């Protein structure tokens, strides 16, 4: 494919992301690398206010400024949300908010933590020679001890990598339709569903690394944004960069392109319409790296594969297409099981629009099947 | 630019749009050509209700499926707004509701009259071998007598054709960036800024052929949509297509590709920053013909012209890039002077509106280099 920066083996996730910033930023990196201890002792908001306003101009390449965008993004959630039970600050200091919005504007991303930061750029191979397994991988930053941020971010990364192996098949699919090669288009679709089926099995690992109350009561808070949230009703002022407070949404997996790019490929129109589900997933495209949100829109530029499969009265071709589609339903169905475990049940041991959103994304996917009515 | 359906002479507008449908669709074109008298006669809404459910199967080519969408688009606005004084139908008759909505589904458009309908496809040459200027041109459809829809639809279209002259230069700009031909890139930038300066001058003709009396009270009413509008709080029931009422946004020039396409070429990211202006302009892209939101998406897929000019420290390149940005700034600021004459003082005889345009104009200003 063209340079949408889709690595061959890890896909959309940043390949071998950078761990250490230049020594010029050693005072950023200390607060980020010690987020749990600084928060629970009560010194974080202090220690960020005692920083100097460092300059982006020492952030050379892409990998360095993503890492800096991750460091600054995690520090921001640490500042805004505090210890995570209510004492909130709605003003981000200038020494932190200026370099953030400058770096973020250079990367065409909003100034808030996003899936591309805490997942796609927040990982590390422990042994550079063993494969991308959970036990060979680690996270770069956490918010609190026992927040399961290692499990949550790494499992998502492993799921994204699993679905990424289907991305290299997409070029075959489009050429097979163009040159009208039915047998290759069949197995091409068959293998895309194969990778999406492998993605579902890696997703099962989340039970082994994420605890329901930790996620709910801890990790959920530090991933919250300030769009539509009462606690910051008008958003967050970025002192020294913007005059009025701005409103940006929290990090979500709807910000990932692989999870969006298969509805687009299979003609499943999650973004079509004016409904809340459609507009939300359209909104989250703006929280993706620019190269990624361009990859989605250039898939929409191609001819519909859903129609090509409809147009041909081919049973083996419609079942192959349906295999892709079902895999998405199976992923989204098992996913509802998991938001029930990790959000719904803990929410009652101390809401519905969340469910209806997911069941609508799910419904749209099931309705896209051609067979099994 | 292979088949984003850009015309060499006309640009994103439909080149020489078709005037008459098949005679199978004479029942449609009758209401469409006779909207002014049928609306004032109060007989419009019935003649829509007492028409058969025609099939879209006999609209063969793009040019026929377009003006069919133009015909059904105007009939729908008239049926929903009526005489234009507040009394609103909230249900679309199913014998018009679904020929419209499957023709819209075929062209990937939303079922409502939009900029590509009433401007890009709604024109004609008076004398075929005379130039594309206002006197030699006319619009194919109007709403009410004296609504100045001819002026408002033509001066917009003529502005769109002036900017089309710069579309020819876009491949030269990117080919220059890759081959690294800094001399050819500069004149390419200057030729672009040149046409955006002739687009502002063509825009001056607006004060001639449209009238603040008629635009605010008549034309703006018939071009209004049912999205975030209290008159159709929940939208329009497209009877026989969706049980629920769907809500679509009205017509806007933000639905035009040329004016979004220069922002993206120059790295002016209106659509970025999470602002209200960012989302309106992006949501307007789904009200565009599919090749035009395709062409726009693939411009963003190229390396930004803005950063190449910043890399070089080339005062000449920097001045050329500014020349286009300033052409955009003055287009938007002179455009702010027109909403003042045509929307605000008329409404004095609303302000979230100009907040959008000033934010949009200021981000155009903040993009200047020195
Ligand atoms: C504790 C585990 C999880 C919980 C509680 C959870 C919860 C949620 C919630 C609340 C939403 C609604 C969208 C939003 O609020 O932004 C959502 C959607 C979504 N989730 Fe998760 N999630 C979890 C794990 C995962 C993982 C590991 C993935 C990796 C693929 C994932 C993929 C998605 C996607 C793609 C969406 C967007 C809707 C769609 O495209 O189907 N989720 N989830
Ligand atoms: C009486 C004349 C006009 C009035 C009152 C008017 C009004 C407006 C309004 C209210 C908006 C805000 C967006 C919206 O509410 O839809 C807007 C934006 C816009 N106008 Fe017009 N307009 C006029 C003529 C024109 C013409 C002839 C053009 C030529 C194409 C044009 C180009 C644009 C564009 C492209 C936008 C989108 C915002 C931008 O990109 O700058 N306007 N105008
Ligand atoms: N899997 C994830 C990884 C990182 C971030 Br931020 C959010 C999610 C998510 N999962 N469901 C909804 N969002
Ligand atoms: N909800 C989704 C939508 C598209 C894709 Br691809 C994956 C998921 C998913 N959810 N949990 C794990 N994976
Ligand atoms: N110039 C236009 C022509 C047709 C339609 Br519909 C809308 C406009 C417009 N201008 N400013 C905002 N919208
Ligand atoms: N508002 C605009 C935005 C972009 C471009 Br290009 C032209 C205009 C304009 N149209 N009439 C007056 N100005």
């Amino acid at each position: 494919s063209k340079e949408y920066h889709i690595d061959e083996e890890v896909g959309f996730a940043l390949p071998n992301p950078q761990e250490n910033l230049p020594d010029f930023y050693n005072d950023w990196m200390f607060i980020a690398k010690h987020l749990p201890d600084l928060i629970e002792s009560g010194q974080l908001r202090e220690r960020v206010e005692k920083l100097n306003m460092l300059s982006i101009d020492h952030l050379t390449d892409h990998k360095s400024q993503r890492l800096a965008r991750l460091v600054l993004g995690c520090i921001t959630m640490a500042y805004v949300w505090g210890k995570g039970h209510g004492d909130v600050r709605k003003v981000l200091p200038r020494n932190i908010a200026v370099p953030y919005c400058q770096l973020s504007k250079k990367l065409e991303l909003p100034p808030i933590l996003v899936y591309a930061d805490c997942v796609l750029a927040n990982w590390k191979k422990k042994d550079p020679n063993k494969p991308l397994t959970y036990e060979n991988m680690d996270v770069l930053f956490s918010f609190r001890d026992g927040d399961c941020s290692k499990g949550f971010f790494l499992v998502s990364l492993l799921v994204e990598i699993a679905a990424a192996s289907a991305i290299k098949v997409i070029p075959t699919v489009f050429k097979a339709m163009q040159m009208q090669e039915r047998d290759t288009l069949l197995k091409a679709l068959l293998e895309i569903a194969s990778c999406l089926e492998k993605a579902l099995q890696v997703f099962h690992q989340i039970h082994d690394h994420v605890n329901p109350k930790a996620f709910f009561s801890v990790l959920r808070i530090y991933l919250s944004g300030w769009k539509g949230n009462p606690q910051l009703s008008d958003g967050l002022v970025y002192e020294g960069f913007w005059e009025d407070p701005k409103e940006f949404a929290g990090g979500s997996a709807g910000q990932s392109s692989v999870f969006q790019c298969f509805d687009v490929l299979l003609g499943i129109q999650q973004t079509a319409g004016g409904g809340h589900a459609a507009q939300f997933l359209q909104d989250m495209r703006r929280y993706m790296p620019p190269a990624h949100r361009n990859f989605l829109c250039s898939l929409e530029s191609n001819p519909s594969v859903r129609e090509f499969v409809l147009s041909k009265g081919d049973a083996g071709l419609r079942e192959a297409y349906d295999a892709c589609v079902k895999a998405l339903v199976s992923l989204r169905s098992y996913h509802l099981q998991i938001v029930t475990k990790y959000i719904l049940i803990p929410a009652s041991q101390q809401g519905t629009d969340l469910m209806n959103f997911l069941k609508t994304v799910r419904s749209t996917t099931e309705k896209s099947l051609l067979k099994e009515g």
